[PDB]
């Protein structure tokens, strides 16, 4: 789309919602929820905010390496001063927040969120038949630090934790 | 495109993908789909097909699935010897479904119809999901199919309509 590709020095952009259903304290899988929507653009204008994208909720690569390795540095991403860190995907947002109780989250630490129609991740043309891609946008005060996609199946080169960490070393604020 | 109807053959050619289930309720450990041949299945003893819009929905969690689980048994006492539950959500999903659910055997199959291609082919589709609804077949026979189209119900492809038409039977 007209905003791709995002590039560090863009502007997050406008009008971006996702649909996801808010964290309540609890894991039960089997409290299904009802889904809200989320201004991305509202929220990443104050703040350092990591967004994460994947290609599906619950696959292999997605669960067993990538989010489990944020999950794992949380403490050294809010060390590093990240307001907050979203995963998205093409799935909904009842199966996305599954997937984040599945993986033992029941806060605000990580939300789970749709990108419904891979509309956003269309936008800025990283998105392939009804799935978005697997990347990592870092965002402070509404400016995009960074944003990398990773085409190589199975790798987490660009939109692992560790690149993130590695982004957020280089602004020289720790 | 007039529906399934009772007394039709199950149709042939009909697959869904499907992770096997392993006995762990695990969920972030997931397998590797493989293709369930449903038409073979249906062909010999008494099965039920359930079709639902979306996992982890909330009918579909709340309501409708949690039914049969709960009415398992009654299903077994009727003859029942296959419960199927499918959506368009791919077979990682449905196979974190069941897990939800606490399915760790064949009891209940959590599989996929991948591009809603048996559902849209008798007419029970829209928009990228399969509709509600419920198939009993016996020995490759259809003796029930329907639909429901008011959201939230599952008068018609509830676990209590199919143990109502296997009592009638």
């Amino acid at each position: 789309g007209a905003m791709a590709p995002l590039q560090p020095g863009d502007s997050f952009p406008a009008n971006v919602v996702f649909s996801y259903i808010p964290p309540t304290g609890s894991l039960d899988l089997t409290v299904s929820g009802r889904p809200i929507e989320y201004n991305a653009s509202e929220a990443l204008a104050k703040g350092t905010s990591v967004l994460v994208a994947v290609p599906g909720a619950f696959t292999p690569t997605c669960q067993e390496k990538h989010v489990t390795g944020f999950i794992a540095k949380l403490d050294q991403l809010r060390q590093a001063g990240v307001d907050r860190v979203l995963f998205i995907a093409s799935n909904d947002a009842f199966v996305m927040s599954a997937w984040g109780k599945a993986n033992g989250i029941k806060d605000e630490s990580i939300l789970f969120l749709s990108d419904s129609d891979t509309a956003f991740s269309s936008s800025i043309g990283w998105a392939n038949a009804g799935r978005t891609g697997r990347y990592a946008i870092v965002v402070k005060d509404g400016k995009v630090v960074y944003a990398a996609v990773d085409t190589v199946r199975g790798s987490t080169e660009k939109s692992g934790v560790d690149a993130v960490l590695t982004v957020l070393g280089n602004q020289g604020k720790l």
